């Protein structure tokens, strides 16, 4: 087994497309180390967990980080990740763009995590509207009360500049669907 090719595959998996290997990353970007070893074995069978730990320890640019049984990339992500687990308290309203077909379903049951464990929202209207415009047309803007989410037991985390991620958005926190 060669280290460099496995390291490039690790970077590709943990940075850009982890969903392609059946890997649901958390809010910080970590995945199960055993699950990552299982995913890496599907391409390089000669890969073990000790080899992955060696790659993480001897990486010259510090691309990887391991906490207990979880492993993540430290930078270069193509999808929103909340490094440092930095939480957002100074926000009173968040925004989310969604197609009109899902409008009654959302208004009835709120935003659900579905594929990933979390849900992406934005502190900006333009960003939410364009993100929803990528998932089809007839896009409406859901305004979300942030203090509702916090008082209902959901902490808002900073993933990008104007990107936030929560676990769920109950229908009670959706204040308006323009």
């Amino acid at each position: 087994p060669e280290r460099k090719r496995v390291s490039k595959l690790m970077a590709y998996i943990l940075r850009h497309s982890p969903e392609e290997f059946g890997l649901r990353p958390d809010v910080e970007g970590f995945v199960s180390l055993n699950e990552l070893v299982n995913a890496l074995k599907t391409v390089y069978p000669e890969v073990t967990e000790e080899f992955v730990r060696e790659i993480v320890e001897n990486d010259p640019k510090g691309r990887y980080e391991i906490r207990g049984d979880r492993i993540r990339a430290r930078y270069g992500h193509s999808f929103p990740v909340s490094l440092d687990h930095e939480e957002d308290t100074e926000s009173r309203f968040l925004y989310h763009g969604t197609p009109r077909r899902n409008l009654p379903s959302i208004l009835k049951e709120g935003l659900k995590p579905m594929k990933r464990q979390y849900v992406h929202v934005s502190t900006d209207k333009i960003e939410a509207l364009e993100t929803g415009r990528r998932h089809g047309r007839e896009v409406v803007l859901l305004v979300i009360d942030a203090e509702c989410l916090r008082k209902r037991g959901f902490k808002i985390y900073k993933a990008g500049k104007n990107v936030r991620i929560v676990e769920r958005v109950p229908p009670d926190c959706i204040t308006l669907a323009v």
